């Protein structure tokens, strides 16, 4: 019913997405950006999607290229998966406690895009969070938030009200903007 | 069930009223001021009451005396159909993110009039929304939510968190009003 | 089925609780400290709890102790009642107007301690709610939202965003608090 | 071969652009908000356009609704004329000074929406333009840009370097756009 | 006819450079710095250079003697292509919006080595983009720069004048670099 | 076809010009003030003009009687030989680096005289270039833009980006004027 299958092939990278709004948390994210991987893997399973995302890319230059191709896909899913948006919410917020921090997203499905990112701390501008594979650079969130919102065509608020683990910060801006769409796409019953 | 017709006839102005907080967005509203109309429409309709609006007065001086008067009669019906406000959520809240701008507002049907407005940029206390009819003064905005908690009897909390453009800044005050209200009372099902 | 009983028994006081998550509201709380009992009272009010809270101890000395162990009995009885927390919504937040006063709580029933309490006036680290009998020190707030957090073993964390009134101050964050749970423990239909 | 006939009908307007990207500034434009005509026509006069812009709204409101549905529009006729884009000079910037003013703008048509709008004076959001018919607020120059890029997929950056008069600071801008689209579009000979 | 073969062999690393001024975007380069490789592809290809770089050096101690005898050799490899300089626009310069990011670039083929590089945020000095590779840390950007500027006896000024993104700030700065050589090294029809 | 000879005979100077847009560089300047001769040679050239300049005055007052009539003299020359201004570019911008120096200049050919000099260090309003004849005070820079823009009735922007030398400051100025002027007065294949 609100199903999207996307195919992104660019020259930096191959992005394959299905997306069934209407899920249970099925989730299976392989980007070659584990941390990366790890977000998507929360947003999927926050919003209680059925979510697919494999992408392999130049990961050699960095995460940059794939992080993005992968959120501009996923995007197209959101657009494409709502069609034309009757009977839903449209409107839907999350906060999400974690530890220390405390995020919050709030979403418009206008047809407009649009993404306003507060309040994150100025040290994720070159904060790296890097294990046994390909690195993450926080400075990416913005990017990854703007990147959703401009193909899916929605309005994205992405609040961070305080905070100080760069990985909390982080995953809570994603479970944030995971349960805002959650709200936002289900069924309005009036 | 939930329905009040409000007549209000002053030496400025005359309000009718109809409203069905249980309704399904049917909304005409006609007050000269058409501003006001598309501000008045947005509420009735994100707040799934069926509304009619008919408002006739001295806008040869401008819209003060009918937006207030509009406002007072307004709140009157919103306290009338709450009646005795058994078994509702009581307490409502929303986001409405509109392009760069982000409102919220959050009620408390106590029985109580407060209003706290807060966070409009002050630009909003002379700026003017033109057509080619009766224009609108936006430092009329924190009027209609004082007029509107005043005379339904509720605590109304109404935020501009952030935005740039007025007539942005102004809708997604009424919608936020308007969906913290639908939350408010609609019935509690515990 | 979500129910628990807890007897806490220290050197400075006695608590028996009685804690059921499915309630309707049926609360009685009896600590020697009516302010106390007032704000516990609303607590289990509007969270939709079924509570009995009984305390007796040293208020000879003051409210500090039995404020205390009171708080961390019922987190106890919380973090019990909840037991595995298979189903639930996990995430809860809730604004609650008071007069003046806007306050916020933002829940994650995640199974780690913690508890941020920010936004209140400086004023309310010494401020007196005195009536005939044991007074209430409000500077004790913070310490029962971290007792509550810590026993029942979640996140909680609860905002004064503006207010005046100490009595509307705490009042409103024990109101957020109550309705934040509410929303987290409701079994989530996905 | 570079042309887009675009219609589009909402609740608040009715739009139809024809555009030629290899005219020779042969513009008619009709919104019913005759500084926006002006605009528009000094935009696709000074690209080089061939452009017909026919645009009926819900003006007794204010020129807001109709001025964006209009720059939505536009923007989708520049991205569907554009087409793939193979073989352009993709990347074009142009200087207007205009008396005390001087604005740059510069354009990638990278196929990926961004607006930056820096350096107007603060009091253009507050301003009015008004004559004999339905007034522009110049704190709509923003959104303007914004929808156009938006919907023509591009990344559009607007600079206000200096300036006094809102009608030369805002003309300036519009002329800048056009001249840099101009570049930008046209055939790149390697 | 302008094409020059630079050998540059040092203790640390190998470079072979081969430029023609009169390319197609025919660009191939491999430093064993893969970010790095993505810069100077860039720049080759909006350059419209044929360019060939094969480079190996100490990548053990990390990319900068590399990065800087590539750069060094690059730009001996142009001071040669370009001979005389009879008959060229000599003066050149271009705008790169880059998402966020607005970079430029302006060049005087003077024979007078000069670099004047500015805006760029002040937490590049310390930033690393880093991939599965080695990494590229961006304080190097003004030494690459500098070192082409000082061997193809040029005056090179790079400006940004905001941005976020460090890959979106370094590769805007590359391709303005390449488009403003672009402009200054084409044939002057008069 | 686009040629003027101008001759303006005051109590303080004669000057004749004779300009040609459509030249190749040939440019005589003789002034009696041998760093004027310098920059109008750097004018004439780096426009493409023709350009023949014969001036003598007072100079045992100082230059500025002497260089403010050649360049009201200019002006009226560049005025009278663009015409009618069919068919060009019209609007013309360069940069022009030297050495540690950027400046800017960007020109409206639109009739109406406008002139603003920014970004100048304020040390070149007591400056003084000296050498072996009649010396050349830098505060007139501006005055020369002033009566150049003033008589061909132009919008002349003349932007120090920033720099030391003055020598470098002065003709960076003169040189960006000159091929702003090139750009714009050449025909528009449109
Ligand atoms: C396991 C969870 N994803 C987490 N990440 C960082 N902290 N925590 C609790
Ligand atoms: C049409 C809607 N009412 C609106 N007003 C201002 N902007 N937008 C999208
Ligand atoms: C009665 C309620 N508990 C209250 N306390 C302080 N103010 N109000 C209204
Ligand atoms: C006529 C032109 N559109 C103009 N508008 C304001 N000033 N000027 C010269
Ligand atoms: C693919 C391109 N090189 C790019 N790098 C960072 N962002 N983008 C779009
Ligand atoms: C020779 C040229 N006119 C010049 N003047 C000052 N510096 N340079 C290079
Ligand atoms: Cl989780
Ligand atoms: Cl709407
Ligand atoms: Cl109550
Ligand atoms: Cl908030
Ligand atoms: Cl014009
Ligand atoms: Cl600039
Ligand atoms: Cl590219
Ligand atoms: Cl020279
Ligand atoms: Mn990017
Ligand atoms: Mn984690
Ligand atoms: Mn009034
Ligand atoms: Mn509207
Ligand atoms: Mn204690
Ligand atoms: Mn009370
Ligand atoms: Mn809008
Ligand atoms: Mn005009
Ligand atoms: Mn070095
Ligand atoms: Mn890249
Ligand atoms: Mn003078
Ligand atoms: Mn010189």
């Amino acid at each position: 019913s609100r199903r999207a299958r996307i195919e992104r092939r660019t020259r930096e990278s191959d992005i394959v997405i299905e997306l069934d709004l209407d899920g249970t948390g099925q989730v299976a994210v392989d980007t070659g950006v584990p941390f990366y991987d790890h977000m998507l893997t929360a947003l999927g399973s926050h919003a209680s999607f059925d979510l697919t995302v494999r992408a392999t890319g130049d990961v050699e230059i960095e995460a940059h290229h794939t992080i993005e191709d992968t959120a501009i896909a996923l995007g197209t899913a959101l657009g494409q998966a709502l069609g034309d948006k009757r009977g839903i919410r449209r409107f839907g917020d999350a906060f999400i406690p974690m530890d220390e921090t405390l995020a919050h997203a709030a979403v418009d499905l206008s047809g407009r895009p649009y993404c306003v990112h507060t309040g994150e701390p100025d040290h994720l501008q070159h904060t790296t969070i890097a294990g046994s594979s390909v690195p993450y650079h926080t400075v990416i969130n913005r990017h990854v938030f703007e990147s959703l919102a401009a193909n899916a065509r929605i309005a994205l608020h992405v609040r961070v009200l305080y905070g100080r683990d760069p990985h909390h910060i982080t995953e809570a801006q994603y479970k944030a903007v995971a349960r805002a769409l959650r709200q936002a796409v289900e069924p309005d019953p009036r």
